[PDB]
């Protein structure tokens, strides 16, 4: 069948929500692959029944066999750790996931190269900007066929917090967070709009203040940590963000979505992956949009990339 | 039942598409009211069967009785003429619909006042900015409970044409057209974004030129005329625009949508209706957003309002 | 792009609603082909703008060129007449459309054979059971790649009328109408269920009577005539039925839908098309389900096929 | 705002998926209430961001305060244990949850009575048929305003397994499981249809055998145990089933759905809750449908009710 085959490499919390959303949207057949025995089968069985409630027809299978990557149209990688086994939630940091997740990406890359070299790849494993390039290199896929999750999620948080202060539909607030997904993420105040109107107009009208926005910015950057300390490493929004990206690709929607992508000169950077708006369609990353950042914004972008480069040196 | 009752006053081309979309979206029960005998019943019967295909449960009834407005939660007025009975399609102009549709609005207003004074009203009949105020005055409804169709439709055309040149998802282009729905509509080049990014960046990158944009602007303004000369007064997009507005109201989405609304000082105008972004939610027009227009843009806005004022004088 | 290309051969009332629904559902690119100059372009332009309201990305183009069938994944044929130019609405009969639509099918078949021999074809033009076979023969497509509209529409009417008497969700009533789409359609009382429960149980409980059901049966058979006399040849429900079929094919849903399909022994008939439940998926007509009809029901089926055979003899 | 307020009493695995699906479908505002400190806030925060990806506008709040039940339109109770703290997964049984969950229902009932006596209640906590009546009595709500989850979930499993053997859309298989949700659930072979066609026809055609169906029946009954031993107490399908019920109520769909409801003579039983098809609409349980079971099926139903009665005696 010409229905898309979507392989979720990693069947944990995010993997579970992704499978659920894929069935709700009838996006394609799903394989919940994981290193843990039987669990993926259990989740798959549970999720497969929703086809009835959703009026869909998507097969949902579990797997503990890498070769099931064969024939994959889309591969979503969440495989790895959410935190370092010994740190407290208070000291939670994506950087500490570097020595834990690196070897996993190499292993997965080799299987992708052998089994589904023409698949569209979405990397989620943290530190994402480092992990995505590691997988790009080991999988051998073209630069337009691999992206990392970052901006769609970070901006969803920023967009949401602003929409609640202004009392407008969440999707009506558009915003851009670039550079890298982590504590050095670059929140672009200048590029925020509400109903397509520059945010500064709402600031001028005393509808939202600069002080409130600064607090919203800090909350956005610290959201993962805030949720990690309240409950666990976030998974619902991450899953929804990923599926919006996967959906744009599968349905050729050509949505402008901020993702980690290979930079080849944009922002003065090359040979590294960084967050920037891209257009996702049938041909993968169809366009890499370079925001005409001012020097102050570019300095922040450089600081974000510097972090990715530091961890890429695996130190 | 607490399901919303939506009365479509006018069951012509736009009325037909609206009923179809309401059932697709399961928005509420529908009454296709019209002055023409039996036709509304025929359309209603045809449309009611789609409940099966759509997995919905919306009653769709025809009516030739004004009293069926009783209990209406939303009233959409398309009643009237699409053109003046004697003009050629080449000389098609919304202004000529003034002497034809004025009496119709007064009649409908009286029935709304008597039967459903608490309903949310959406006026479509042209010249819309004039007709909406006429209905506002005769229906007695509060200013936050009545709007006219204009900007959502005009901008859909502008957004679409730009999305095809740039190869991005149509919804990713945001744009604003204000003042009035007609030949004096104000297309705000300064307020156009793509994926939330200022359009000027795409112009700077030679992705779209100023000359191409100027051609797109003219096409947008002349779209109705272009379609009227190819086929008929547009109805599919108008219907979709109206339902997006009605849906924002019914589901309390709080979308920022450009509609004709009573101006009370915005842009230096009062006691007149004009197109401007508003927030539509459960309380109707919850916010009227005034774009901080520059003098050049304001001069264009004044020219648009001048036209509405001229026809309002019924001359 | 791998997005499906859907060619609507005939851009009239049904064609218009189909294009609208395809965009709402983001099913694929649409070509509104017609013999009438410019009209398809006008409708296409109008419909294309809805991509904005619908958050979709489907191209909608008009055409007056048969070669645009090239590359078509799905071809929906509505081309032809809705009534005979001289009969009154009171004497409206699908049989009189035979001498009007036959030549049209042959012409379209030749173009399909040359331009898109691997496309999935849905024939709507009346008398449908005759027209579908005529197109099958002239297009050269495999038997599993062509079907005619009939049962999904006829049953939607029967299902709907019963759901309103019993006060249940319309989709919860399942029913089967077979043989042919026309005055000899076979309404199978024995195969009606409500929430999967045999209808006879509701009849036993005095929730609906046999007399009421008999009236509902007559209304179902005469629905097209009833609407034709109130308004025009039905188009909204027909369009929704067609899209449900096209959607089952495109998304590999494998829905059991009653359509006109080539009979090869089922019900004792061969070399003729007749209405019967089929399973529509990625491989087209994946299964032809033969209802184990009793002799009384089979006698009615024979009467329906007899009519198709009579008109097939073009008399 | 007139948007529905949905209180999820219990914010565990099922609660999490429900909140996610409510936002996807824009069903209403959500309160994730739980006894565990901070966790509901974390899940709510995570889920609230999806409003962006889903184009919805549903508030999602966490709570550790019972009074937040005030103003609730729908209350979904999942509060309790999934297993007895000391049993192995191999010996997992819903009956052992009786001494653990009883006190919880009484406590919740008192709060519902005081805070939202007019809310529609959906009980999920196991053993569900016992728990729902316990909550009915302590909450004081009318019999038409409270139901327990059971049949929609059990049948989703049966419907699914059959659809995969027959290669048809999962929703096209309709089936009925009654009496109680547990090991004594009554699978009604006689009431199974495929595309509305009696299953026996497919058995006659050698498309599926009686032996295969018997294996599918056993798998359906043991599904929860199978998943519990592979992964954990199922939550994705349960959540989807619950939301389909809640949605039928909120949108007045009037779907026929099998749920645990107060029996007042049906099947020869009174003063006890049992699984049976009901019609869920704006007025709650609008109809209780009694299947005209034969003596053999009724004997099985009696065995199911006997179990509920035994545990109701809290022994
Ligand atoms: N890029 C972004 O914006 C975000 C990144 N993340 C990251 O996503 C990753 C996953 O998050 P969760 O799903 O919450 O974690 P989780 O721990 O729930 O799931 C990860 C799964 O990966 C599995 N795994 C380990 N090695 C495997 C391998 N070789 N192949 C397949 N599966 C394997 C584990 O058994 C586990 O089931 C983490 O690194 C997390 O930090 C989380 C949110 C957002
Ligand atoms: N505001 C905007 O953005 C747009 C405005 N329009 C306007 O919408 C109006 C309707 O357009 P269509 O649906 O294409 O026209 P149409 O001619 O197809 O339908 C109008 C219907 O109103 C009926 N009618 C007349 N008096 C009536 C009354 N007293 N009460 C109820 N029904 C009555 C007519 O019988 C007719 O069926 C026109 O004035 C058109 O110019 C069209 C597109 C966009
Ligand atoms: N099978 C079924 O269940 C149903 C069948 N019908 C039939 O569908 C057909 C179409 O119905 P409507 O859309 O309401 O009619 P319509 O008259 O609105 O549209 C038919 C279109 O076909 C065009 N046409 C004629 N020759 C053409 C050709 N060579 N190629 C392409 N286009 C050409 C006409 O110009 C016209 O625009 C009719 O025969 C009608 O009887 C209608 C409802 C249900
Ligand atoms: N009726 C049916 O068809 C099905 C029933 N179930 C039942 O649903 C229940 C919940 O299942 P899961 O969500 O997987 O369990 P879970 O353990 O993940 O979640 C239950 C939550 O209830 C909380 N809780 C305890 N007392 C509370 C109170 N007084 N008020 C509010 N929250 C409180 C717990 O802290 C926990 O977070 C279980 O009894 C399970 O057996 C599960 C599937 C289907």
């Amino acid at each position: 069948a010409p229905k898309a085959k979507i392989v979720l490499v990693g069947s944990g919390m995010i993997g579970g929500v992704m499978a659920t959303l894929i069935v709700q949207k009838n996006l394609g057949d799903v394989v919940l692959f994981d290193i843990v025995k039987n669990m993926p089968h259990g989740k798959a069985l549970d999720t497969s029944h929703t086809n009835v409630m959703a009026y869909s027809n998507c097969k949902v299978s579990g797997s503990n066999t890498y070769d099931d990557l064969a024939g994959s149209d889309v591969v979503i990688v969440t495989a790895g750790f959410t935190k370092a086994p010994g740190k407290s939630d208070k000291e939670w940091n994506r950087l500490d996931l570097l020595p834990l997740n690196n070897k996993i990406m190499i292993e997965i890359g080799g299987h992708i190269k052998k089994n589904c070299p023409n698949a569209f790849i979405i990397v989620v494993t943290n530190p994402v900007d480092v992990m995505v390039q590691l997988l790009h290199q080991h999988s051998g896929v073209p630069k337009n066929k691999i992206i990392g999750l970052g901006g769609v999620l970070d901006t969803s948080r920023l967009k949401y917090y602003i929409s609640q202060k202004l009392n407008v539909c969440p999707r009506d607030v558009n915003a851009h967070i670039v550079g890298a997904h982590g504590n050095k993420m670059v929140l672009l105040k200048r590029y925020i709009t509400v109903g397509g109107i520059p945010l500064q107009e709402f600031i001028n009208n005393k509808l939202i203040s600069d002080a409130e926005l600064e607090a919203i910015f800090d909350r956005t950057v610290n959201t993962a940590l805030e949720i990690v300390n309240l409950h666990a490493s976030p998974y619902v929004a991450p899953a929804a963000a990923i599926i919006e990206m996967a959906e744009s690709y599968l349905k050729d929607l050509k949505k402008v979505l901020i993702c980690s992508t290979l930079l080849e000169g944009q922002y003065g950077h090359s040979d590294i992956f960084g967050g920037t708006p891209v257009v996702l369609g049938a041909n993968g990353v169809e366009q890499v949009i370079e925001l005409q950042l001012n020097s102050e914004e570019k300095a922040k972008f450089d600081e974000a990339i510097a972090e990715t480069k530091r961890m890429k040196a695996l130190a």
